[PDB]
């Protein structure tokens, strides 16, 4: 899993992530790669080094593939693919167009591929959202930073309570208990097929987190957005129940999508 680092060509920067300064390369000359410089103690890098493998070897079409880490200068790097678009929630805002329902769906089933395949291998991405999933040149939204909350040093994001925390994008037993399964991803999953639907915005934009966990806990629910039909809005509600158990499966949820994609 060694990348040499001699075979990097440093390019362009690409702005700052949880672990900081990312950029821009070519990897042997010809493939493009994204390099994120861990900045030192905002990680827990023998542990990602001794798991990483598993990372690695995770491998599907709609996943940001991780290709490598170079441990042996200061900072550690981590090497991946390359997305040219950016991040899915900057896409959804700045494209000037009201996107066709169609593509909209598209990018749904595109992450829906991705988080089956990662609960195939019982693997939790525990930061789905549409600012961790990236876009390609070919409008193809890809999962990005699967799994990396585990190895965040920073209590704002690890803290229920803290400011960076993914609030919004959690059932109620990580919220109360830190309870995380495949049902916390899927109802991540249902809060981003809702920010892809409603075209970027914030999640319970004019609620506070206590007044979102009220609204939560009363049986409200997000809105249905003005893009989504009913029967898309059923599959992103479906993500939401109270019950964990009663969740759907990735499985299930890509079936509901090829269903409504006709
Ligand atoms: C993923 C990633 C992170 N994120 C992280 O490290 C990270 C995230 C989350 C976590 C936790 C889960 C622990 C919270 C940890 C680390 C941070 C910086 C860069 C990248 C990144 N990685 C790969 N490809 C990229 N492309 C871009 C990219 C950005 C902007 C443009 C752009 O200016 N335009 C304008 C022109 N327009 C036509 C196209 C778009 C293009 C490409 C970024 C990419």
């Amino acid at each position: 899993w060694e990348i040499d680092p001699k075979d990097l060509t440093f390019l362009k920067e690409l702005g700052t992530g949880q672990f900081g300064v990312v950029k821009y390369g070519k990897w042997r000359g010809q493939y493009d790669v994204a390099i994120k410089m861990i900045k030192e103690g905002s990680m827990s890098e023998d542990e990602f080094i001794e798991e990483a493998k598993v990372m690695m070897n995770l491998s599907h079409e709609k996943l940001v593939q991780l290709y490598g880490v170079c441990t042996k200068q200061r900072p550690i790097f981590i090497i991946t693919e390359y997305m040219a678009n950016g991040c899915l929630l900057n896409y959804l805002r700045e494209m000037r167009h009201r996107f066709q329902t169609q593509q909209l769906l598209e990018m749904c089933k595109d992450v829906c591929e991705a988080m089956e395949y990662l609960e195939s291998k019982q693997f939790l991405h525990r930061d789905l959202a549409a600012r961790n999933c990236l876009v390609n040149d070919q409008g193809v939204v890809k999962v990005s930073d699967f799994g990396l909350s585990r190895y965040v040093l920073d209590d704002e994001y690890t803290s229920s309570v803290g400011s960076k925390f993914p609030v919004r994008w959690s059932p109620p037993e990580v919220l109360m208990y830190s309870k995380f399964s495949s049902k916390s991803d899927i109802w991540a999953f249902g809060v981003l097929m809702w920010e892809i639907y409603s075209l970027g915005k914030m999640p319970y934009e004019r609620f506070t987190n206590s007044e979102t966990a009220e609204h939560i806990a009363q049986g409200l629910r997000l809105y249905r957005p003005h893009l989504a039909s009913e029967k898309v809005y059923t599959i992103m509600y479906s993500c939401w129940h109270e019950k964990a158990d009663e969740r759907p499966t990735f499985k299930i949820l890509l079936s509901n999508i090829l269903d409504v994609m006709d």
